[PDB]
RNA sequence: GACGAGCUGAACGCGAAUAUCUCUUUCGCCUUUUACUAAAGAGAUCCGCGAGUUUUGCUCACGCAGUCGCAUCUUUUUGUGGGGCU
């Protein structure tokens, strides 16, 4: 009937799921669809 | 034309030692979840580690000093001299 709305010292529980992992984003080169690379041609 | 041991800082980098975890999958335990197995990968963490001057702490030490702004017989520094012609 109604769902739980979810609003947002800090607590020192460290989760598994929350350690560090994965800590840098790829961005896409040359060859993949980069977008200074993608306004060189018509699509 | 010339001199360090120990600590914390360095900011850059992974001889031989290696454990844990997370994620995405498969496989096996198999009632369920933990807790596990063993494969594929993708990611972290731990415990450590090397060099540059920063000096803190020597308990060592220094300056007419090791170095300064190849030395007479045919092939090299002991030259073959002197004159004069267009």
């Amino acid at each position: 009937w109604a769902p739980a709305i979810g609003g947002e010292k800090p607590s020192v529980q460290q989760s598994a799921k929350n350690l560090p992992g994965h800590t840098k984003l790829k961005f896409r080169q040359t060859g993949q669809a980069a977008e200074e690379e993608l306004r060189a041609k018509d699509l």
